[PDB]
């Protein structure tokens, strides 16, 4: 649950991934995958991939970033109404990826230091705090529909 200000800065943080999205999504992707290597294994397009130099160079990984981000986005833009927009999400993530919640924690905190690395020093402390909500937000949202199904 936020508040109306705290909603207005996720959405105002938002407009500086708007205005180049798929590399933000390419970067928030290549923290994921060298972060957290177990989740490139998910990704059967992108399970060749070894080094982070063939992560750069990847246009369809540049691709996937923006479809990701575009989709958070949209779900950001609701402000917590979102329950029509989040479910298909949620149930495709439970079965047909196969996508444990641990992996969409390790995705909130990629955003936020990839937000931390492009934005250096314009990324202030209650920005950060309003932008750490909302992902908690989306977080709990699908793992309520995870018990749901009965997922881990
Ligand atoms: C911010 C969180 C994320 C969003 C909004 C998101 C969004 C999406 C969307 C829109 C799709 C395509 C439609 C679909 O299959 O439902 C997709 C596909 C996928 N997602 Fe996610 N996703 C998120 C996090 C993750 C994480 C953390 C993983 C794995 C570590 C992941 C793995 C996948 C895989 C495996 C696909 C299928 C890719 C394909 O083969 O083309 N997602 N995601």
């Amino acid at each position: 649950g936020l508040s109306d200000g705290e909603w207005q800065q996720v959405l105002n943080v938002w407009g500086k991934v708007e205005a180049d999205i798929a590399g933000h999504g390419q970067e928030v992707l290549i923290r994921l995958f060298t972060g957290h290597p177990e989740t490139l294994e998910k990704f059967d397009k992108f399970k060749h991939l070894k080094t982070e130099a063939e992560m750069k160079a990847s246009e369809d990984l540049k691709k996937h970033g923006t479809v990701v981000l575009t989709a958070l986005g949209g779900i950001l833009k609701k402000k917590g109404h979102h329950e029509a927009e989040l479910k298909p999400l949620a149930q495709s993530h439970a079965t047909k990826h196969k996508i444990p919640i641990k992996y969409l924690e390790f995705i909130s905190d990629a955003i936020i230091h990839v937000l931390h690395s492009k934005h250096p020093g314009d990324f202030g402390a209650d920005a950060q705090g309003a932008m750490t909500k909302a992902l908690e937000l989306f977080r709990n949202d699908i793992a309520a529909k995870y018990k749901e199904l009965g997922f881990q």
